[PDB]
């Protein structure tokens, strides 16, 4: 089952936990997370950024899924990440899948609100649920809490992700969260919020941002550190190794132990049944 | 669509041409060979050992299989390489694998009959069509012309892999390959012929054996050590790196170079449309 | 693609109009309701009760279903009608549905309630909307009038996606006009901002119908009135063709005239042109 | 699982049985004929005309035959009874179905003879099995007859996995015992080792079918037994219950009927406990 996350994400809000949101590349990657997600019995969503998709195809991405959920025997939420235009999630969709983000917010205001309202009212049609974001990661840089308020207004989005710090990637200095506009965020915005960029961020500072509001944890870059650094290690010490089942297995293991470390931290185990 | 290799090896053993058998792993694998057949309208078998499985369990790589069909538009012949159980191969094929080989050849001619015979009555109320083998690769070691005619005469199998001189792998020596008995064997069984062993076999001998009857030509060992070793130099060359968008295509991209030149020594460009 | 309600119903409350939800059998019965709602861009619900998957099961509706979803480009969503249990909801659910009654309505108030959460907590699971219902349906006492500040309560309790009333509906034809008690779904609506439902609506007034959307109404039931014109029209062609025989004209006629009642019901919910 | 009919066929000829082919019209009549056949562990092939498709669409055949082959668990040939031309027959292949007849046989034998070829060529690479037919059916010359040196030739030239013959059925009641060229189709049997395919069997009687059997028919096809017999059951149905409605009663006093037609076929075939 391909499901979207309208449910999964009032129930975190609800319940004081987050949905860790990992991103996906290939079948050994969605394979690893899915091992430790069964096993801790957390809920996860499985993204993919528009480039995910151009090294191996949504509908790939999609059928792989489609038949691990029935191999775990759990509905699975297959999201779009960072997705930028109405025809391309209308593809996407098409295709089957069920969650979305609409990111426009390198536009002014009403440009992303316009973009967004388009795809809000396309994806409701299709039960896709949909996340949009107000405020650049990295003034410009940190949302607005009135702001928050309106653009949900005008926009139905089912939930929004926030900027108050958090950048893509590693960060050269401990990161600055706001935790103080979060919290007047979460007064002002009823729709669960979503925390991109959550890669090298402190555990105790994720952790906080979930106490305040926070119901989704993106996660891509410690992934990928992760099982590189274990394949790299794997061809270093086997010159003439050849074989995927060794070395995409040790990279699947190092990757096991991120996705361990980040369910603990978004409190997310034993919230499925 | 998924499907049997029945009609496919009649047509290559009456245009005199081999289908080439690919042994996949994962999506990038099953990618990297259909891009290349994809270009040069070539038939193609898709094959999973036992141990195969064990990576990327069958229900995925059918998955996989049915989408690539699907997005390369063409009916995809998934197949089990050296699969040794009757129960096993059952589950395979209620999972929709359509093509199986079923390897008794390490048993006595009776015991070999007995197995391979129960999976052909299985497979053919499946519509699946199996392969088996008669002779040992690498005496006990090269199939004598009436036992194969026997062999085919009691068990109905669709195809038979014969010991013709080949081995698995690489060859510490260049192989001596029995064009004679293979033409032996062909005077009087008439089921199409499988070469299997063909990594590292020099071109011109296995050009001489499709002309002396085989229809398929296996090659496992070259696309790994391909793949592998492309990875392995971006890993030497890119320490920091960790995106398998990257490191997966140079992967795919240098075994495309061995699908290449295995469809030109099978003959089987431009064989479908 | 194979869908929830969950926003499907709440775009019918926001713009006031309902959604037509007709009980099917097989596949001309959701043949025939598909090409009316395709050529008057209506939403749809295409229910079935556990008698109707006892005759085609579920599986075999649900891949009719999935197949005209792609036939119509339009996403589809079947409807679990009147279904009484937990264990038997679950199965339907794994085979595919996405949208789920759960009818508690025989139990008190506090074992419906117990009943309803569990399939809520399921079907949410499993990104199924729910439908459950308080007080029983029949015309004209409080057994068969919700109540209202019960409804509240009931809703609270159970996370329900919308509410199926009591209101004096009945499956079935009426042996006389029914008495509706619209201050009492009114009521309920002050209560209760989850989508609201309206069983038991074949051989009601449409005046009637049109009220209860105009107070809150978002999903209309009709089974009875598309049994009778499809019958009917296969009982008058077997008259008239004694020899005949081949169901590609038979089942049209009946087809035919059930699309007549399909008409007429998206025309008094006010679907049409709502895709 | 959906598959063809190459080795159902070939295991039929070497046991000297034949296999039902039974024209299917939506999901009663599906549904009537593997009950018989799961309880009298009988194979069966699920045919449908271009004139079925016209009335509910392969897409919605194929999704019910899928979902039945699960539910019975057993694959399944659904067959394309008498289509005409090659686009067609790629769309509804690359819909899924795996069993084809090209008929071309109005035409001259070489345009026939191409006709099927394309269809052969372009079938077997989808991996589905292909009938094709040389003479016209109808009972009692030359046109109605199938010349055996002709059928030689003909199964040569396109490479059909099996052929039908003429030989003096006719589709259709007959309006007098039907003279049957039992001989002619001795004499084919002897020059064509493909399987052979008996059309028009409805209203043959069981001893000439039977013979047909002995003589190398491996399929025999039954279309308007039963028709005539579901819409029999059904017209005393609506007599009896002039105010009846309920399809779950009528469709099922249908397929009851139906089903003892699918039981007297599946006895004169030879097909009980083959699978
Ligand atoms: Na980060
Ligand atoms: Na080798
Ligand atoms: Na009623
Ligand atoms: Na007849
Ligand atoms: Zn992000
Ligand atoms: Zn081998
Ligand atoms: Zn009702
Ligand atoms: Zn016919």
């Amino acid at each position: 089952s391909i499901i979207s996350t309208k449910y999964l994400l009032q129930d975190a809000q609800a319940n004081g936990y987050a949905v860790p949101a990992f991103n996906i590349h290939n079948a050994e990657t969605i394979q690893a997370i899915l091992e430790v997600c069964s096993e801790m019995r957390s809920p996860v969503i499985l993204a993919g950024t528009p480039g995910t998709f151009k090294h191996i195809a949504l509908e790939e991405i999609y059928a792989l899924c489609s038949a691990y959920s029935t191999t775990y025997n759990m509905p699975l939420a297959l999201h779009l990440d960072h997705h930028e235009s109405l025809d391309d999630i209308r593809r996407k969709v098409h295709a089957g899948v069920r969650s979305a983000m609409i990111d426009g917010s390198h536009f002014p205001f009403a440009e992303n609100v316009k973009l967004v309202k388009s795809v809000v009212d396309f994806c409701h049609s299709q039960d896709c649920s949909v996340e949009a974001e107000l405020g650049r990661l990295g003034s410009a840089f940190l949302t607005d809490p009135q702001e928050a308020k309106r653009f949900v207004e005008l926009t139905g989005v089912d939930s929004l992700a926030v900027a108050i710090g958090t950048a893509h990637g590693l960060y050269s200095k401990t990161p600055k969260i706001d935790f103080q506009r979060l919290a007047e965020i979460r007064e002002v915005v009823d729709v669960p919020l979503v925390l991109h960029g959550a890669s090298d961020v402190p555990d105790e500072f994720v952790r906080r941002t979930i106490e305040l509001g926070v119901t989704k944890v993106n996660v891509a870059t410690e992934l990928k550190i992760a099982f590189a650094g274990a394949v790299k290690a794997w061809f270093a010490e086997n010159p003439q190794g050849n074989d995927p089942r060794y070395y995409m297995r040790v990279g699947m293991d190092a990757m096991k132990e991120v996705v361990r470390n980040k369910i603990n931290v978004c409190g997310s185990a034993n919230r499925i049944s």
